[PDB]
């Protein structure tokens, strides 16, 4: 015989800020994904999204600026993660995992934006 075992497993659906989006310096912003919990394990307080790498800097503390919804199996939400834009220009990013009890699982995710000089004083 057999038995469903539990899977934690996510699918990407959609995102605010696409790749690229130009800001101005010291804009706070938060970044959304929405995503489907493709597993048959409800999320919890055991469910994190886990940073991978990036330049982009968080508005404050990992704590204060990343929400995982507790999502049911085959339900679709939005993670998001609250960023503030650097004083230089340049290019920032900032990449994402969703973990459960410590273990990865999903896509990776990511946000990705240019930071654009201040317009001229005269």
């Amino acid at each position: 015989g057999t038995s469903v075992m539990p899977m934690l497993s996510a699918a990407f659906v959609d995102e605010n800020l696409p790749d690229g989006t130009h800001l101005q310096p010291g804009t706070k912003f938060i970044k959304h994904w929405r995503m489907k919990n493709t597993g048959n394990v409800k999320w919890s307080a055991d469910t994190k999204l886990k940073f991978m790498w990036g330049n982009l800097t968080l508005a404050s503390t990992e704590k204060k600026d990343v929400l995982v919804p507790c999502l049911k199996a085959g339900h679709v939400g939005v993670v998001s993660v609250e960023f503030i834009a650097p004083a230089l220009e340049g290019t920032y990013t900032s990449h994402w995992r969703l973990s459960h009890k410590g273990q990865q699982f999903g896509p990776r995710v990511w946000c990705s934006i240019i930071v654009d000089p201040f317009p001229s004083e005269e």
